[PDB]
């Protein structure tokens, strides 16, 4: 929900993606896991992607910002393979992975991805 902008300019092609992250996984908007733990993960990291998107738009995001992004989301996981089975953790995985494969300043379609 941004506060009414120009559209994305820079790393704008990327902004597109983080915000269908969301829109397949949202806590309690869509689905839900019992699990308390395991989900501390999907609330935390789904609440995070939405500070890129906004960053992103104005430029804010940077090398630290996604490097120490990673170390943020990626340690969640434990929550995951802490309790949760594999099962659940299938779910929750593809997300702190996607998060980290859209932020990932080389983000680009067209000839190749590399």
């Amino acid at each position: 929900g941004s506060s009414g902008s120009s559209g994305p300019k820079a790393t704008a092609q990327m902004e597109g993606r983080l915000q269908e992250f969301l829109t397949a996984y949202a806590p309690g908007a869509r689905l839900a896991l019992a699990d308390g733990v395991l989900g501390f993960i999907h609330h935390q990291i789904v609440e995070l992607a939405r500070d890129c998107l906004a960053k992103s738009g104005e430029n804010l995001v940077t090398s630290r910002y996604f490097l120490e992004m990673q170390e943020k989301l990626e340690r969640l996981l434990q929550d995951a393979h802490e309790r949760s089975d594999s099962e659940e953790v299938s779910f929750i995985v593809q997300l702190v992975r996607k998060l980290l494969i859209i932020i990932s300043r080389p983000a680009r379609s067209g000839p190749s991805s590399g």
